[PDB]
């Protein structure tokens, strides 16, 4: 049961939709970024064509085994045919090879799918300055106004500051980041950086960072655990009973831990500005919850739609409750109305 919602009108194209069998009438499977809720289903036996961006492709052959014949990358920024279909791929500002996708359909309807995307004014002067948009398929994972949270850069200071204080006033305190989907990366990159150190992780890890075509890779990240000041562990791993026992492999050469979990939004942004986050203390241990957020606030979301103008907007998150798919087009509509659309 493919939802309409990854189905892109007038076209053998899906989007995201690989856990749903053959879908009748696809031709070409759109990948927008490698995260588990949009691979879903993708294995080393899919034998249909996947169009997505190289980083994206790099991820799929080298992490999931996808065979090469059936991975079609396809460059940023660029018009490219695709089934008789002229698409271009955009930078979506959320996690590495992710893009927003635009259709431009034979009778002349234009569609753009966000797929999971951070608005942001630079948006505005892509390739989407030129274009009417009939069609919005829109990431709208955080349509509320309830949802604020700070901008990337200041979640970085905030970061790099703290790790940078409690390592100077402790050159013994190992500071520890957690992961699981790629994305955030600016997070353990920004704080190895100011603490004078590559960030060590696990093989699989290190792997995965390695098709993701960051500058000097190289210089920043390591499998040697022990000449890493910074560490990464899968987010699970981030609590008080995870970080005791990671801080005893450690053979003695740090005597506590600052520990980083990168969340979305979190209603402690409700009460608390991103100055004031403290973490939570047990003995030797501090683990902070900091609000790096890879998709857009409500205030940047409305701001994009706002300036797009779509003659109609399709969600594609938050649509399973008709409470949500309520108050979603209630939104719609007073954005129309307020900006004249
Ligand atoms: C369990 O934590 C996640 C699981 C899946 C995803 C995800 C994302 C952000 C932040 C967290 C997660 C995300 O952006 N996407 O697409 C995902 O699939
Ligand atoms: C199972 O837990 C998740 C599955 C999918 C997603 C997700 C996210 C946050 C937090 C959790 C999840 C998210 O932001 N996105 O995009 C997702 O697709
Ligand atoms: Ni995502
Ligand atoms: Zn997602």
């Amino acid at each position: 049961t493919c939802p309409f919602y990854k189905k892109i009108p007038g076209t053998g194209f899906t989007v995201d939709a690989f856990q749903y069998g053959v879908v009748e009438g696809c031709t070409a499977y759109f990948l927008t970024h490698f995260h588990s809720d949009h691979y879903a289903g993708l294995s080393k036996h899919f034998t249909f064509p996947v169009y997505c961006s190289e980083i994206t492709g790099n991820l799929l052959k080298n992490k999931l085994h996808v065979q090469e014949q059936y991975i079609h990358p396809l460059p940023l920024d660029t018009e490219c045919i695709v089934n008789g279909v002229k698409v271009v791929l955009l930078d979506a500002n959320h996690c590495p090879g992710a893009v927003m996708i635009l259709f431009y359909l034979p009778n002349g309807t234009v569609i753009l799918h966000t797929g999971d995307f951070r608005a942001d004014p630079s948006m505005e002067r892509s390739l989407l300055a030129d274009q009417k948009v009939h069609m919005l398929y829109l990431d709208t994972t955080y349509c509320s106004p309830e949802y604020t949270f700070p901008s990337q850069q200041e979640v970085i200071r905030f970061a790099i500051n703290t790790a940078f204080e409690a390592v100077t006033l402790n050159p013994h305190a190992l500071v520890v980041c957690g992961t699981y989907s790629i994305g955030k990366e600016k997070v353990f990159l920004a704080i190895a950086d100011v603490l004078g150190s590559k960030v060590g992780m696990s093989q699989e890890k290190y792997k995965t960072l390695q098709c993701l075509n960051i500058p000097e890779i190289n210089s920043l990240i390591t499998t040697d655990m022990c000449s890493s000041l910074v560490h990464l562990l899968p987010m699970m791993q981030i609590n008080f009973k995870g970080l005791q026992s990671h801080l005893k492999k450690c053979g003695g050469k740090y005597n506590q831990i600052l520990a980083f979990r990168p969340t979305g939004w979190t209603h402690s942004n409700k009460f608390t500005r991103i100055a004031d986050v403290i973490p939570q203390t047990k003995g030797n241990i501090s683990i902070y919850g900091i609000p790096y957020s890879e998709h857009s606030s409500y205030l940047e979301m409305k701001r994009f739609v706002q300036w797009l103008k779509p003659q109609k907007i399709i969600p594609t998150v938050n649509v399973g409750t008709w409470k949500s798919r309520s108050t979603m087009e209630k939104y719609f509509r007073e954005w129309k109305l307020e900006a004249g659309y």
